[PDB]
């Protein structure tokens, strides 16, 4: 039972309060002393990695326990969580990793590259998300997976992008820094 | 003529639920400004803390202001008195009182409630938990957040990050409001 590092992977395009409240609640419920946010590397035109990274940095800046890693952005090619977990175990050799996933992402886990290997590298925490069933029953045939209720914020990055594309407000769905960053760099307009 | 939103509340504390509701209303009704009105004085926090949290929370939004009209008036806060005060202080403006679903059903038992609809139009915003049942109804993003849960999280040293604005997180900790 070594020290606990949270890991939250995502496109973060943009990062929103949904992601951040999930990470925060998990950090508290599992006494994580840090959460590492990992934007993924590069139909829909995903915003450039540097913008996704910077928005995530700005969004997490104010929280004492939140940091951001360039591991996936700097690796190049397809982002796979096995590679993300490999990298972070190398960077934090004496820590136990806790990969944080929302209900919709958890439900997809069997399609992930070398998915069996995931549970040799980290423990997984599924968090609730409005409009999705939180469940471990899809991998019942496989304390490597814990399910957690977090505050229900019905926010998606898709909705945030659509609003911003329509000049409709994204205030309070995303941190004030992200509102500014999105307007200044004209990310979805 | 100005189209003013009015969001009355205890705001103990103000949270993103309140703010996202006012933001969406401001957008859909093309309001020039939304005025947040903390009520005057179940141990509710002092008026000045509730006023200043609301000022800090609204500061960054270009279209949000805060009135101390109910604080300065003293005694029991009645929305008929709030709206008449704002009819005086902004005589050439249309008023829109924004209320959630939990408070919408209770309106029939507000002091002189029938007079409310001679001073302003009302906007009911959806809220998680409750059903949304002179008056318009608008869907807003569903943030299942309550002031009560926030106070409870604060008192148990659990995080209120991302449920309330960063400024309110700092203010609540600095002034030890629910500890
Ligand atoms: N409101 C909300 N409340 C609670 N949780 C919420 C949420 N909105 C999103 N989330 C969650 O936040 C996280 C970030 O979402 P989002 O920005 O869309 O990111 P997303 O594209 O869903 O990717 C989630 C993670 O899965 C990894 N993945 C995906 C596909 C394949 C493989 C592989 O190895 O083959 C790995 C990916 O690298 C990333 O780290 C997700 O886990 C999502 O469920
Ligand atoms: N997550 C959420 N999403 C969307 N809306 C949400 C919400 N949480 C609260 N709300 C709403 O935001 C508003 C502020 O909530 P909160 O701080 O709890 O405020 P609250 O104490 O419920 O009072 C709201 C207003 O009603 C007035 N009132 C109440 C009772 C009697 C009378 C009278 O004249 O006799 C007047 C009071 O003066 C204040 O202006 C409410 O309308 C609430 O429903």
């Amino acid at each position: 039972e070594r020290r606990r590092l949270g890991v939250m992977g995502g496109t973060f395009d943009p990062i929103h309060n949904g992601h951040l409240v999930a990470a925060s609640e998990v950090a508290d419920r599992f006494a994580l002393d840090e959460v590492i946010f990992v934007p993924t590397g590069q139909g829909r035109k995903v915003s450039p990695a540097e913008h996704r990274y910077l928005m995530t940095v700005i969004a997490t800046a104010s929280n004492p326990r939140f940091t951001v890693s360039r591991a996936d952005i700097d690796r190049g090619g397809a982002t796979y969580t096995v590679d993300t977990l490999t990298d972070l175990r190398t960077a934090h050799p004496d820590a136990d990793l806790y990969f944080i996933t929302g209900a919709d992402a958890l439900a997809s886990i069997l399609s992930w590259e070398n998915w069996e290997q995931l549970f040799t590298l980290a423990k997984f925490i599924g968090v609730s998300r409005p409009g999705y069933e939180l469940s471990s029953d899809h991998i019942a045939h496989a304390d490597g997976l814990s399910l957690v209720e977090v505050p229900a914020l019905a926010i998606s990055s898709t909705d945030c992008r659509i609003r911003a594309g329509q000049a409709r407000p994204i205030w309070y769905l995303v941190p004030d820094g992200v509102v500014q960053y999105v307007a200044k760099h004209r990310l979805y307009s």
